[PDB]
């Protein structure tokens, strides 16, 4: 059961006050939206650009009516920082690691038109170039992580080590037993390897086994239970082996 939104987003209820919003135009990217017991809404990751993000925020506004929104970037890629322009414009409080902010600014130095070449889809290319990704307004030291407390309901952000990217963090909701693992959760294949640390990935994923989690949410594709971590570890080990 899902609700269809503008620009090919879909919202699925996966629990009480917990939804996954998926951007099916841009690699089926997952965005977690969780309403805290005290009414604060927490958003993890983002759609790639301004139309998807505005659609997301409209739906959050209508269906949850929050007084406060906290948005947490999972890494510097567009499924991660692409929502910041609109989150900030809508009044949300945007957070990321210091390294994530740094890499986002670095990536922005690059020539967009030469960079966005690798879409081929003219409609998507125009949407991409009409957005201009910015870093979060608030930062924490990567290796220290960050803990939010919303009337004693906790949201924990931590760095398990480099894997999909040098800066990838996970977000854990203890009361709801929910882990958003993002793009280091890769149960079938590793995907985009450009910013990846394949050698370090198996131990980085092993660090996620400690979480008491009934649900694990990956950056792309269908979510699952704690077995998502086990599969990832095996996929990561296979790659290390093949490349020696
Ligand atoms: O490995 C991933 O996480 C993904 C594979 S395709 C897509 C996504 C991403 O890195 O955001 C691109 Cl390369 Cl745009
Ligand atoms: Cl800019
Ligand atoms: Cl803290
Ligand atoms: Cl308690
Ligand atoms: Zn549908
Ligand atoms: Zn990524
Ligand atoms: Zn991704």
């Amino acid at each position: 059961d899902h609700v269809d939104l503008p620009y090919n987003l879909t919202a699925t209820k996966i629990d009480s006050d917990v939804f996954v919003v998926t951007d099916r135009d841009f690699y089926s990217s997952n965005v977690l939206v969780a309403k805290m017991l005290d009414g604060t809404v927490v958003i993890v990751s983002s759609p790639f650009e301004n139309l998807g993000t505005q659609t997301l925020m409209d739906w959050v506004a209508k269906t949850m009516k929050p007084k406060k929104v906290v948005a947490i970037n999972t890494h510097f890629h567009l499924d991660g920082t692409g929502g910041n322009e609109i989150y900030k414009k809508m009044g949300a409080e945007t957070w990321s690691s210091d390294l994530t902010k740094q890499l986002r600014l670095e990536e922005n130095k690059k020539d967009r038109i030469k960079a966005a070449e690798f879409y081929k889809n003219e409609d998507l290319k125009r949407r991409i170039l009409s957005s201009h990704p910015v870093p979060a307004d608030n930062v924490f030291d990567l290796k220290q992580g960050k803990v939010f407390s919303f009337s004693n309901e906790l949201v924990e952000v931590s760095f398990p080590g480099p894997a999909h990217s040098p800066d990838n963090v996970v977000v854990y909701f203890p009361k709801k037993k929910l882990l958003f693992g993002g793009c280091m959760i890769k149960p079938k294949e590793l995907g985009y390897l450009g910013d990846a640390n394949v050698k370090a990935w198996p131990d980085s994923a092993r660090r996620l086994k400690k979480f008491d989690a009934k649900i694990v949410i990956p950056g792309h594709g269908e979510w699952g239970g704690p077995e998502m971590v086990n599969k990832t570890i095996k996929v990561a080990e296979k790659a290390v082996g093949e490349m020696r």
